[PDB]
């Protein structure tokens, strides 16, 4: 059972903008994804302070970067708050309809694509390098779900019948053929050092 949904008009627009705008500084995608993983880890950390039973799905709060040259994928895994089916469907737990306006308005007002995060829509920068994005997620108050989109104005949601995660978000980037640099160890290492050098959680770059 696969559910297909239309993106909200503004989000669909933002996506085609990211896919069609000639913008060479694509590496900003990683900082945006790691920053979201950090935000998700801050949410579970804060919830765990009041009630410690929130960590009964995993105590480790971390970020893993998993390149795979065989499948042409870069996976960003976090052990953060995760998303419920409703969070996942609701513009991916954000005010993305509202935030898209502010960003598209700013792009006309001098600003460039690298400022996407400042409008809370940094996730869509994944489409600067990915031809398809799969988001596997698990929240404490729901089951495991897989969200997927190759853009084109729609996304799908299904329950994931794959490997249980415990809690957190797995962002699988199915990279475009000309974007395989983001699978190279030295290239990832350089991006993390340049943009994510002060994240408050361990970032592990897996080797092949
Ligand atoms: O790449 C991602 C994308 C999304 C999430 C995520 C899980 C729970 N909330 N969110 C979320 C959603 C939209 C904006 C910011 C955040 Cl933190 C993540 O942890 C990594």
């Amino acid at each position: 059972e696969v559910e297909t949904f239309a993106f909200q008009a503004e989000i669909a627009q933002l996506m085609s903008l990211i896919i069609n705008t000639f913008y060479s500084n694509k590496e900003i995608f990683l900082r945006e994804l790691i920053s979201n993983s950090s935000d998700a880890l801050d949410k579970i950390r804060y919830e765990s302070l009041t009630d410690p039973s929130k960590l009964d799905s995993g105590k480790e709060l971390h970020i893993n970067l998993i390149p795979n040259k065989q499948d042409r994928t870069l996976t960003i895994v976090d052990t953060g708050i995760g998303m419920t089916k409703a969070d996942l469907i609701n513009n991916l737990g954000t005010i993305a309809k509202s935030g898209t306006k502010a960003f598209m308005e700013a792009l006309q007002a001098g600003a460039d694509i690298s400022m996407i995060g400042q409008f809370g829509v940094g996730f869509y920068s994944a489409y600067l390098v990915a031809e398809k994005v799969t988001v596997i997620t698990k929240h404490n108050d729901d089951e495991q779900y897989a969200w997927e989109s190759s853009a084109g104005g729609s996304f799908t949601v299904r329950t994931d019948t794959g490997e249980p995660m415990g809690r957190g978000t797995k962002v699988i980037l199915h990279l475009k053929e000309d974007q395989t640099e983001y699978l190279e160890e030295r290239r990832i290492k350089e991006i993390v050092k340049k943009h994510s050098q002060f994240i408050g959680y361990p970032i592990t770059l897996f080797v092949e």
